[PDB]
């Protein structure tokens, strides 16, 4: 098979804290002398129906916030609001602060989430930002203040923070500047996600990972155009494949000697005929949570 | 629940080393002042056809083994063999040793694997020990010396270490006493693997997780005995369900208000009729890599 691996979580584990404001407690990211958490930590369940955050935050002081790093009480010496984030200045700088970056990822791109339970690391999983700008998972999977990240050598690129749980186990979130992904907001209203689609570029990359691991049964002599593939793509709830996408599949096409549009033809047949008791990389379904970058790296 | 979370890998990351003997390099486990790795590190390709481990090791000095933790080269001052493991005494105790136990797990049980390339933590995944005593994955997923573990409270329970990649593309390995799971040996030969049945207990645990998370379309009013359920289950390559398994699902049964045998009749119908394009916890297939303990822990 081909395991959907999360990044080793060690560097992010040392950064997780809990933040308590009144009766509300959630997770926060402790980097240097700042703690980052969702701004709705200052909101009770009642407050969430129509929250005036500037109105609610003026009533708070530095002592309104209880920050705890494991068994250690951190002392907050400043507070401010950056978009949908609460920024807390503390009197101690995190000695386990790794090399880090804040990045804004694109839909269809992947990252690891370290699910945390009131400051404490519980589990890690790999996921993709869905085309509808949501992250799938349970209440624990998307526990508020839990962060998404990529690790590139020694540097942690933080790209996501869990904020809201939408109906039927769907999560909405923010980057590390507090800007939401998608048309979502930090209040309890009716928020429907858009139409979720299969990440076509990702499926193709995973089919290339299949070939690299010796799985070849799905390939064919057939040839398709980009337009005729996208006619079959939309029919089965797949994302349109841009010319820019076929460029990104260059290195994987070269490594296997299989032309992108030939793999599209293979995908087309798979979409129309199914797998018929056969597996690809030990799977009965077409995986879409591996980017070309993930495949090249893990192959 | 929904997402198949691995444990936070932090405590295990600080234990990973690379061990080199001759032309072979693999992963090792550094705990206190001992380094654990597969004994076949002392073997070349030709050795692996018919390895005489006693003889191969007898003319190896302490200097024959190169061990490095990150960039620190560890001085090996002892060597011995524990079953299929090499035990290398080093001059320094691992300062990053966590509280740990070695345990042998049962087939169908779950653990996390920190996959490593030449001592460097690469990724982390959650898996189950198959009923045929194998672990599915790629070459990197099961790269020699990578360990499996659970984290219970503050304590790391190491249970598994990758040794061999089997012809089928699956992986064989030992516990941390060096005793293989299943009828496998550390020699490059033809090896009979049993049938990979579906872990029935785990599917039922997962169906309970679905109910708890408000996904209960698969439930019906039908009844069944353990005997009659197995006659259907044996036909779809599910392992027999025992009274012991029924008892294990007792707490989840009481929590959901759904009797085990009723959940069995729900499964029976799912096996016969299929899911019919519907999803359970966002999945189009039935998951068998969550234990009852995993379900309770994550819900």
């Amino acid at each position: 098979g081909f395991r959907k691996m999360a990044f080793p979580s060690g560097k992010v584990e040392g950064c997780m804290v809990q933040v308590t404001c009144g009766t509300t407690t959630l997770n926060g990211l402790w980097l240097d002398d700042t703690v980052y958490c969702p701004r709705h930590v200052i909101c009770t369940a009642e407050d969430m129906l129509n929250p005036n955050y500037e109105d609610l935050l003026i009533r708070k002081s530095n002592h309104s916030f209880l920050v705890q790093a494991g068994n250690v009480q951190l002392r907050v010496i400043g507070h401010s609001m950056q978009n949908c984030l609460l920024r807390l200045k503390v009197d101690t700088s995190n000695p386990k602060t790794p090399k880090y970056k804040f990045v804004r990822i694109q839909p269809g791109q992947t990252f690891s989430v370290l699910a945390c339970y009131n400051g404490s690391p519980s589990g890690v999983y790999q996921c993709a930002m869905r085309p509808n700008h949501t992250i799938k998972g349970s209440a624990l999977n998307g526990s508020c203040g839990s962060v998404g990240f990529n690790i590139d050598y020694d540097c942690v690129s933080f790209c996501y923070m869990h904020h809201m749980e939408l109906p039927t186990g769907v999560h909405a979130g923010t980057d590390l500047e507090g800007k939401f992904y998608g048309p979502f907001v930090d209040r309890q209203t009716a928020q429907a996600a858009g139409t979720d689609t299969t990440i076509t570029l990702n499926v193709l990359a995973w089919l290339y990972a299949a070939v690299i691991n010796g799985d070849r049964w799905f390939l064919n002599r057939f040839t398709t155009t980009l337009n005729d593939f996208n006619l079959v793509a939309m029919k089965y709830n797949y994302e349109p494949l841009t010319q820019d996408h076929v460029d990104i599949l260059g290195p994987l096409s070269a490594q296997t000697g299989i032309a992108v549009l030939d793999m599209c033809a293979a995908l087309k047949e798979l979409l129309q005929n199914g797998m018929n008791g056969r597996t690809i990389l030990g799977s009965t379904i077409l995986e879409d949570e591996f980017t070309p970058f993930d495949v090249v790296r893990q192959c």
